[PDB]
């Protein structure tokens, strides 16, 4: 599904071995897209770079009468992707978890739909892409 002329592809992020960075590749080699580094000789390589990251944790307390607590995460991840010579494409990752309150691993799990949010915005890119001759 990622498109053809995303095959290869760089991904910039501020931390390689970060666990957004590490999703994201993961998800990207099994689509099939070979990674290469930034300081790339080949021509016209689009690039993937991950600008933002934020977790948000929100206690609420509701008076109904008696009262209940819940409890979300939400994951956001802002992104965009470059078309060189041509454009830059916004895209962002939105993922949300709420309880009844272990929280690394809920997170981890987070990361890879953030991911997986990600490059599915890719085929939308290529169709701006071409529309925009």
């Amino acid at each position: 599904q990622v498109p053809s002329t995303m095959k290869v592809m760089i991904l910039d992020s501020g931390d390689p071995n970060g666990p957004l960075s590490r999703a994201v590749r993961n998800q990207l080699r099994l689509n099939g897209v070979e990674l290469l580094d930034k300081e790339t000789t080949r021509k016209d390589v689009p690039s993937l770079r991950l600008g933002k990251v934020s977790i948000a944790k929100d206690t609420a307390s509701v008076f109904r009468n008696g009262q209940t607590a819940e409890y979300q995460m939400i994951m956001t991840v802002n992104a965009t992707v470059l078309i060189p010579g041509r454009d830059i494409y916004p895209i962002s990752a939105k993922v949300f978890r709420s309880f009844f309150d272990e929280q690394d691993m809920i997170v981890k799990e987070m990361y890879d739909r953030a991911a997986e949010q990600l490059i599915r915005k890719l085929p939308s890119i290529r169709a701006a892409d071409i529309r925009s001759d």
